[PDB]
C-alpha cells in the first residue's frame, strides 16, 4: 500500500530509486512470513504470528566476507556474529532478523543451507551465522516451534533485490512498535561528497516504543491519534529494534561502527528513549569493501575519518534513512489480531494523512 | 532573563524546582568567563573568548567519590579521568569543562587546588582529575594562553548550588552550536516510579551542529528563522550570502556504574531529537553519576537502595529524564547565549527571540 | 587418577578443597559426552567427538539472575547472552559450553528445557540461553548434526555439585590444545582479601594454543617431551617429523561484585593464559565470563548484595585478581593432564601430554 | 652496558638489529630526566626523580597521522589522545610518557611546541596531543612542578632514531616494577609473515608488579635473588625481613594494518605481560598503544595503505600477535636490566635487580 511520503509525511535528503535497503547494488532481502490460528494460546500450537528476514549482503551466491562494524544502544537482546564483527571487522553469510523464539533453530538452519549450498572446502567459514532477534510475546506463540528449517530455507533461496515487502512480514510479522503494529520498515539516501555519490541503505525490524513519545516528522503525534488503542478479546488494553545499514561506500570496519553509531540519532528523531528490555541494535556492513575467502581484503578507494564532507554526508544519511524506515514500518503494518485474539492496529492513515497536510500544507 | 519556556517552547515531563542540574542536592557549579580584547588574533595576545566551567558533584568541600559511567556518540575530543570512570566506576574531585587549549593548564590547575585544599594523606586520590573540552577557534585565540590557574581556581572556589548561570559563560564562553551562538545549557527533571522519585540534571557544553538540521520542538526552524547568519569580516559567512558536545548528567537516584552507563547512552537520543547527526569531527560525549551512590575515601561504597537493570518502570522513567533533560538543556542554551564578537570580527548571532517565540505561537497556539 | 599437582607441577596460591568451580558453594555442573564412529568423516554420518557441559551457577532450580561481566581476548568465536551481561550485568539461566557445530541446538534446546521446568509466569526471563562454543573440527563431523536434544537435556538434569570431570568430556570431548588433547580443565583459589576469605573457581574448555609455546609452571615444555605430535593412520601431522611414521573460561567467586567489578575480574584470565605461552590466535575465539554467587537478583525483585567492596580497595581487589590469575593457570594444566589420547574423524589422532615425561621434567626442575 | 641476552636471559624469537622500538624505521625517540635532590620530600622542593620519554611515530618534523588502536589492562591512570583513537584510528603528533604529576604541563608543552614548529594552517590537527603516565609517587615529588615546559621541548627536540636508552632515564626515572628499580625497556621482533619479514618494536615504561609474582623466562625468581629489598636509611622496607637492616606499553610496526588490527595488537599485550607474572593490581594503570608506520594519514589527505592483511590469514597475523607477545615480554626484561639501583624522595632506596644474581641465576636454568 502506500508508504511514508504517499500519507504526506516529509522527509529530508534525496532517497534512491527503491527507497529502500536493495537501492545498495548486490543486496538481496527474503521473508518467510508465518500466519497461522486464531485464538487462545496454546504453547506448541500457536497462534503463530513470526518469521524470519534474510539479507545476503553481497547476494545469495557469495562466499566473500563484508567489512562491517556495529553499535548498541540497548543491549538486552540477541544478535548472533557479532563478537566476530567486532573483533575481525566482517562477516560471512547472511543476517537473518527473527523472533527470539526462533534463534537457535534459525542458527542451525543457516548451518544446514551452508552444507548444501556451499563447498566442502568453504564450510569452515560459514561456522557463525548472523542472526538476530525481537520479542513477538504478544501476537505470537514464541517458544511454540512455529518457525520450520523449511521456512529459512525459502527465506534464503527467495532473496532477491528490488523492492522489499514492508509490515507483517518476515521477522517483523508479530511485532509491536510505539503501541501500533511493528513490522519491517526500509528506506535509503543517496549522499554526495563533492562529485562522488554514494547510497546508504536501512532495513528495521521495529518492536520498540512507545506512543506517547511517538514523533513523526517531528510531530508528537500519539495523543493526535483518536483511537487505535490495543485490545484483549474486545477491551481496550491501554491508553527492540534492529537497525542493519548497508554502504557501497569503500569503509574500513572502525568506519562502519561510526556509521552504526549515527543509527540512535535517527531514532532520537522519532521520539523513543530506549526501553530496559528493548534490546536495540545496528549493524552496518560495505558491499565495496569485500573480503574473498582466504584471500586479499578488496578496498577499491579510501576515505579519512578527517574528511568531514564526506564522512558527515554518509553519517546524514545513516539518521535520515533510519529515521524514515522506521516511519515507512509503522504505515506498511496492517492491523493484525493474533495469539490470545490480542489485536494491535496499524498507525492509521486517513488520521496520519491529515494531521501532515494540517502540519505541513 | 528568558528561558526556553519562557518564549513558548513546549517540553515533555516535569522540570525541577530550578530546571537545572543543582537541582541534584549538593551539586555545585561554577564558571569563569574571559572576555577580552577585540580585532585582528595574533596567538599569544588574543582576543580571548574562553574560560572554565567546575562542577562538583557532592560539593567543594568533599573528598569522596561518586559512582559513574560514560558514553562516546563520536570520540574526536577530550575528557580525562575517562579510563579510570571505565575500569572501577567512580571519580574523585570536580569535572571541569573547558576549550580545548586549556586542557592541560586546567588539569595542573586542579592538582594545584587540591594540594591547598586536600590533606596530603588524602593527596592520592586527587592524581586523575576530570577535564573536558570543546573548540571556541572561531570566536577564540585557542593556543594563546588566555586562561589562568586563578581563572581556575576562582571557578572552583566560587562554585554554588542554586540557579545555575547559561549561555556565554565559563567553558562555554567562545562556543558555537548549530550556527548560533553556543554556550552552556541546563534543565532537569523529576521522574517517577510506584512511590518513588528522582531527579535527573543535565548541563551541557554546546558546540555542536548544523542550522539546517536544528530542531526546537520537532520543529526544523533554520529555514524558518530569517537572518542571523553568522560574519566572518563584515561579510555573511554562511548559509545564503556574502554581501562538540559535552553532556553531563547528575542523579540522585542509587545507582551502580554499569546502571550509569546505560543512563549516559541516554543522551544520544536527546541530541537526536533536536536534529544533529554528530559531525565527524565533533567530540560529543556524555558522563553520569550519582549522588547518592558515593564512595568514601578508602572506605565502604554507600550504597542505600539498590535497583534492578530489568525494572523497567524505574528505569524507564530515569532514562526518559535523560532524553528530556537533555533535549531541554540544549534549547536553554541557545535562548541563554547572546550574540557575540570575537577574534577576527567574528559575530555570532544569538538565536532570535522575537523569531523564536512567534513560531512556537504559530505551531504551538 | 591424577591431577596436574599430583604429576609435581607446582603452583602458587591455596586451592578450595575440590580444586574445582565447585568450590563455589551452590553451583553444579553437569557434562553430556557423544563419542560415536571411527574412520572417514561423512558430514551427517560422523565420527563424532563432541558434547555439551552445563554450569548452573546457583543450581538448576533458580529462577534467579547472577551480576556477571565479561572480557574478550580475541572474538573469532559465539558466546550469546553475552550482549545481555555488557547491558544489564546479570544473566538467567544455565552457561552451556559446546561445539560450534551444536550452538543453535543448544540454545533451542536451552529454550525448551525452560518450558518444561519454569512457571509459565516466569518464561520471559528465559528468552536468553547462554551459549558458548569451540570448534572441534579436526576430531568431530561437526556440521552433522551429533547432538541432540536429549543430551542438552541428560547434561542440565544431570548436574551436580562436587568433583567435576575433567578431560575428554562434554564441551571438550573433541577438542585439541597446544598440539595435545584438549578438554575441560577446573581448579580454584580460595583468597585472603584482610579478615574474609573468598572463593575464585574457574572451569576452562581448552582448544587452542601451539605446543612450541606451551609453558607448564614456567617451564617451555614442548621440546621436552619426546614425541606425542598428532598422526593420521600411523603418520605424524605435525611437527619436526610431520610425514614420518579457542578458550572459553568460566569464573565463579563468592564475593559480593558488582557487575563492572566482574568485568574487571574476566579481565584477569588474559593474564593466566599468558603464563602458559599462548599469544592467541587470529581464528581462536578466546572469551572469559565472571559471575557472583552472592550477589545475586531475585527474578522481578530486588538485586540482593550482601556487602559491597570498593574497587580501589587493593588488598581485596588484587586478592581476587590474583586468584583468578592463577586458577586460570592451573586449570589450563589440568585440562591437559586430564585428557587422553583420542582417535576420531578421518582417523585423526591427537595424544594426551604424556604423564611419565611430564613427572619426569618436573621432578628434574623442581626437585 | 649488558641487556637481559647479555646476562645469559633466553628469548624466544628473533630481534631486530637494535633490539628496539628503533628497528621500525623512522621512529624516533627522546628522553629528558630529571635528578635533584636527596632526603625528606616537601611538595614544592623535592626530591625529584621524574622525566619526560617521546616517540615520534613518523619522527619530529611529520604532520602526518598514523593508524593506530589500543587495549586497557585496567585503566586507572591516564591516557590522552585515546577517544580519538578509539574514534578515527589514528593519532597525530608524538606520544609522551611521564610521571603521573606531570601530564598537564606536559600537554600544553606540546600545544606550544606546535605552535613553533607547525604551519598556522596545520594548528587545528594539534589539538589532541597524546600523553600517558605512570606514578613515581616513592621516589618524587610527584605535586612539585619538577619538570618544565624547557624539559618537554629538549625531549621533542632531541628525539633521534639508533639506540634508545634504557632504564631510569625519561619517564621512567623515578619508577619502581616488581618491587626492583623500575623504567624504561624495550625489544623487537622481526616476524616472517610468508614471504614478508615485518618488524614489531616494543618500549614499556614499567611502574607494576610485585617481586613475589615475578617471572624472567619463567623463573619464578623473587625468591631465588636474595637481599635487594627497598629500604629506607638503612631499614628494609617490604619482605620478609622488612624492619630489619601501572605499566605503558607502546607498540610500532611496519606492517600495513587497519586501526581495528591494531586494536588486536594492543591486546596481545596482556599475554606478554602475563608471562612475566604479574596479576594486574587495582590501583595499576596497565595499557597498550599499538601504531602503524605504512598506514599513515597525510593531513587532510587520503590515507595511504601501501598492501592489506586479512584479520583471517592466521600466518601473517599469529607472525604479528607473535612478535608482540615476546617484544613485550623482553622488553619488561631489558627494562629490569638497565634500571639502576636508586635512592629518591623520603630516602627510599630501591634496588636494580642484581646482575651477578641474575646471571648466576639464569646459568643454573639454561646451561
Amino acid at each position: 500500500g502506500p508508504r511514508a511520503r504517499d500519507l504526506g509525511v516529509p522527509f529530508e535528503g534525496t532517497p534512491g530509486a527503491l527507497n529502500a535497503i536493495t537501492d545498495v547494488a548486490g543486496v538481496e532481502v527474503g521473508h518467510t512470513t508465518v500466519i497461522s490460528g486464531d485464538g487462545a494460546m496454546v504453547i506448541g500450537k500457536g497462534p503463530y504470528r513470526t518469521g524470519v528476514t534474510i539479507i545476503h549482503p553481497l547476494g545469495k551466491t557469495s562466499l566473500d566476507g563484508v567489512a562491517a562494524g556495529r553499535a548498541v544502544i540497548n543491549g538486552t537482546g540477541e544478535w548472533t556474529g557479532m563478537h566476530l564483527v567486532d573483533e575481525v571487522g566482517q562477516f560471512l553469510g547472511p543476517i537473518a532478523l527473527t523472533g527470539t523464539g526462533n534463534v537457535g533453530l534459525v542458527h542451525q538452519s543457516m548451518m544446514d543451507w551452508s552444507v548444501g549450498k556451499v563447498p566442502e572446502e568453504a564450510l569452515f567459514s560459514r561456522l557463525l551465522p548472523v542472526v538476530a532477534e525481537t520479542l513477538d510475546n504478544r501476537l505470537n506463540d514464541v517458544f511454540g516451534h512455529g518457525l520450520t528449517r523449511d521456512h529459512v530455507f525459502a527465506a534464503l533461496d527467495g532473496a532477491k533485490g528490488g523492492p522489499v515487502a514492508e509490515g507483517n512480514v518476515g521477522g517483523g510479522t508479530g511485532m509491536i512498535a510505539y503501541t501500533f503494529k511493528g513490522g519491517i520498515g526500509t528506506s535509503s539516501r543517496v549522499v554526495s561528497a563533492g562529485d562522488t555519490r554514494y547510497t546508504v541503505g536501512v532495513l528495521v525490524q521495529a518492536n520498540h516504543g512507545d506512543r506517547n513519545d511517538l514523533r513523526i516528522a517531528g510531530v508528537q503525534i500519539g495523543k493526535e491519534i483518536k483511537g487505535a488503542w490495543p485490545e484483549v478479546n474486545g477491551i481496550v488494553a491501554a491508553g527492540s529494534l534492529l537497525i542493519v545499514i548497508a554502504t557501497d561506500a569503500p569503509l574500513m570496519p572502525h568506519q562502519l561502527e561510526r556509521m552504526a553509531r549515527r543509527a540512535a540519532l535517527g531514532v532520537g528523531r522519532n521520539g523513543s528513549t530506549a526501553g530496559a528490555l528493548s534490546g536495540e541494535f545496528a549493524l552496518a556492513f560495505s558491499t565495496s569493501h569485500v573480503i574473498p575467502l582466504g584471500g586479499k581484503p578488496r578496498l577499491p578507494a579510501i576515505i579519512n575519518d578527517t574528511d568531514s564532507e564526506t564522512m558527515n554526508a554518509l553519517f546524514r544519511g545513516v539518521v535520515q534513512a533510519t529515521e524514515e524506515a522506521l516511519v515507512n514500518q509503522l504505515v506498511a503494518s496492517e492491523t493484525m489480531t493474533g495469539a490470545n485474539n490480542a489485536k494491535v492496529y496499524g498507525i492509521p492513515h486517513d488520521q496520519l494523512a491529515r494531521i501532515m497536510k494540517a502540519r505541513f500544507p
